[PDB]
């Protein structure tokens, strides 16, 4: 129920379906469609549910110590090949999203998927692509629902889709309501569309599905965002997250996105460094901890980030022609590292290969003999048993231009790694310090990577020690149930009042404390050292701190959440008449927390007023609570901050709730 809201104790393996394995091939297509042999990359090759489902029953999945399957939206996608003969093997090109993709499976075989991976506690998440269905030149975008025709896009009459220019080299505006490349962009905020899409979702997660990665979160409206995923955390909370394509610094509407859409994101930032120093030899582990430290301030949430090493949309980490002990490292990184790691499908057994779909070839072989099959074994565990792999800051405790020895911790749970990524040159480790208590640990990986011994003194020093060349150690201390509680993860990471949240952490004691939100007493549901459950309070919401007191006392770490007013809804926000001087935007303010709660310093914006209506008309697509009072003005900000207000009372609204909806008023100067 609340079992998949937290996914910080998972090693997520990330599979692209058609690539994987072809387990049934009486669904292969046949013709013009599919690539014998998997020679043209941009084909189906036969890839299926029933492949993946061979590799669980044969042990090579679950074996490896993996605890989740991510895989290719499930959906039916476009039967016909683009006119420069692009196929729909990677299902994001939706034309059913009530159906299988028959290639894949019909609704049986994807019942036996979710029931093999279950019976192996192997979690499945799928990808889902609310954004768009399909190329326009293919088959006009057509949209069905179970199989009833609702309609296609350059001859839409119901607003079903987004037709507008362009566009290329987008602003965030443009890249929301203009077509991502040739793919019909669907109108999300089109009442039916919602619902359509929503009972979609709901389908999937009737089928048991334990988590959603979102796709094209960069293109749609973060409100929209926010009221459509509120709606899954009202119906079956999964772990959710999006993919937004960005470089090592993110940007600010990324972290936006990461800290306020209510679901979080792939790490890129993380994947970005990881590429630039560890693949690609650019930089230093100075970068490295640089990008440690930045992304630890900057997400509020560290541990609910979705990292990796390589993915369908980046370069396979594994580099041709070279000692493939790096893409060992790369993984013994990642495993060990704050967030949910995902390896992509083939790593293990050291795939190479540049760009797409040159990073999607046919899986090679399933050979549990590499070494990076073996050190996933090894470190995948450790986020189930060692909170601080699953919880825990990070702390830099030796470093130079090729080694970093990094330090995790969790109320009295530990990890110290060593990694030395030059593999032709050792390093003497002297001055190190650790807050490790003091004993002999030894390496967790069995000196898989040439590891050693670690014999930590009273003090927190350590004797010299030489690290070898592409050398990994990974030593750790578990401890007891933890004294003093600490909190290392709420899920869902937003709700509103009455919704169940699960509490993660240690040290909250046996039996009930209390726990509150800013100062406001939360009831419990359940309570266990490690657990606890409760149900939302009725009080105003907004971003504030949940803190947890044990039945001592004690009082843990205040972690952010986001309490909502009430069931959302997308209302598009719209203000005619506002004009504005130079380097000043419409912001739009409210009662609700949703709105601000008439803080400008927290009022949604800056507007849009170029695509969907054009300036002095603004508008903004905004998660608000139905059912509820909404009283709201607009504001206009300048670049230093300054706040002026529209003239008047309050402009009032209830969204009368069950839909989207669109609000519309002149501004009062
Ligand atoms: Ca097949
Ligand atoms: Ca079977
Ligand atoms: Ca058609
Ligand atoms: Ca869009
Ligand atoms: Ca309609
Ligand atoms: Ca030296
Ligand atoms: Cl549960
Ligand atoms: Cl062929
Ligand atoms: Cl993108
Ligand atoms: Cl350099
Ligand atoms: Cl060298
Ligand atoms: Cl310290
Ligand atoms: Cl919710
Ligand atoms: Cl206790
Ligand atoms: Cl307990
Ligand atoms: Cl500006
Ligand atoms: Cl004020
Ligand atoms: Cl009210
Ligand atoms: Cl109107
Ligand atoms: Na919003």
């Amino acid at each position: 129920d609340l079992s998949n809201v937290n996914y910080a104790e998972e090693v997520i393996y990330h599979i692209v379906t058609d690539r994987f394995k072809d387990g049934d091939p009486d669904n292969n297509p046949q013709g013009q469609l599919f690539s014998n042999g998997c020679s043209d990359l941009t084909k189906y090759c036969g890839g299926d549910w029933q492949g993946i489902i061979d590799e669980i029953e044969s042990g090579y999945l679950p074996d490896m110590g993996i605890t989740a399957l991510w895989i290719s939206p499930p959906v039916e996608n476009v039967f016909d090949l683009h006119p420069e003969g692009f196929s729909s093997y990677h299902g994001y090109w939706a034309r059913d999203f009530k159906k299988t993709n028959p290639f894949f499976g019909d609704f049986d075989d994807f019942s036996r998927l979710i029931e093999t991976a279950h019976a192996h506690d192997i979690k499945v998440v799928i990808d889902f692509v609310p954004n768009h269905t399909s190329p326009v030149d293919i088959e006009d975008g057509a949209l069905y629902d179970n199989g009833t025709l609702l309609g296609h896009y350059s001859t839409d009459a119901n607003n079903y889709f987004y037709n507008y220019g362009g566009s290329d080299f987008s602003d965030y505006e443009n890249s929301i309501y203009r077509n991502l490349y040739d793919l019909a962009s669907l109108n999300q905020q089109h009442s039916f569309i919602d619902k359509y899409l929503k009972e979609s979702i709901q389908l999937w997660l009737d089928t048991g599905i334990d988590g959603i990665r979102v796709d094209a979160v960069a293109h749609m409206p973060l409100g929209w965002q926010k009221a459509f995923i509120s709606s899954v955390y009202d119906y079956n909370p999964v772990f959710t997250f999006g993919e937004w394509f960005t470089g090592a610094q993110g940007s600010n509407h990324y972290h936006h996105f990461v800290n306020n859409s209510g679901m979080s994101a792939l790490d890129f930032r993380y994947a970005q460094v990881a590429q630039d120093v560890l693949r690609n030899q650019k930089g230093t582990m100075h970068d490295i901890y640089d990008m440690l430290a930045s992304t630890q301030l900057d997400y509020e949430r560290p541990q609910d980030q979705v990292t990796f090493i390589d993915n369908h949309d980046i370069d396979r980490f594994t580099v041709e022609g070279r000692d493939t002990r790096t893409t060992d490292i790369g993984l013994a990184f990642l495993l060990t590292s704050r967030g949910v790691p995902a390896i992509y499908y083939g790593t293990e057994n050291y795939m190479t290969g540049k760009g797409d779909p040159g990073n999607r070839k046919m899986m090679e072989s399933f050979d549990q003999t590499t070494t990076a099959y073996q050190v996933i074994q090894k470190l995948a565990p450790l986020r189930q048993e060692n909170k601080a792999v699953a919880y825990g800051s990070t702390k830099e405790r030796w470093i130079n231009d090729d080694v970093l020895i990094y330090e995790r911790s969790f109320n009295g749970d530990y990890l110290l790694v060593a990694i030395n990524k030059n593999v032709n040159q050792a390093y003497t480790i002297s001055g190190l310090l650790t807050e490790m208590p003091a004993q002999v640990y030894h390496d967790v990986l069995d000196s898989l990577l040439d590891g050693q011994s670690l014999a930590v003194k009273e003090n927190g020093t350590v004797d010299s020690f030489l690290l070898g060349p592409g050398e990994v150690s990974v030593w750790q201390h578990i401890s007891e149930s933890g004294s003093a509680p600490v909190i290392g993860q709420v899920g869902p990471p937003m709700g509103k009042p009455g919704d169940a949240v699960k509490i993660s952490g240690s040290g909250f004691g046996s039996e009930p404390g209390t726990v509150y939100f800013r100062d406001t007493k939360i009831d419990v549901l359940t309570w266990d050292d490690e657990t606890i459950v409760i149900t939302l309070p009725e009080t105003l919401g907004g971003k504030a701190q949940i803190s947890v007191t044990n039945s001592d006392g004690v009082t843990s770490n205040g972690y952010d959440f986001q309490l909502l007013t009430g069931k959302q809804e997308s209302v598009r926000f719209v203000v005619d008449n506002a004009h504005t001087n130079y380097g000043e935007n419409v912001y739009l303010v409210g009662n609700v927390p949703e709105l601000g709660n008439w803080n400008p310093a927290d009022a949604i914006g800056p507007m849009f007023n170029q695509v969907v209506y054009s300036y002095p008309t603004w508008y903004y697509d905004v998660s608000v609570p139905a059912d509820t009072a909404l009283e709201f003005k607009f504001i206009i900000v300048d670049g230093n901050g300054n706040v002026t207000w529209e003239s008047g009372g309050n402009h009032n609204y209830r969204v009368t709730s069950g839909s989207t909806d669109t609000v519309r008023v002149s501004f009062r100067r």
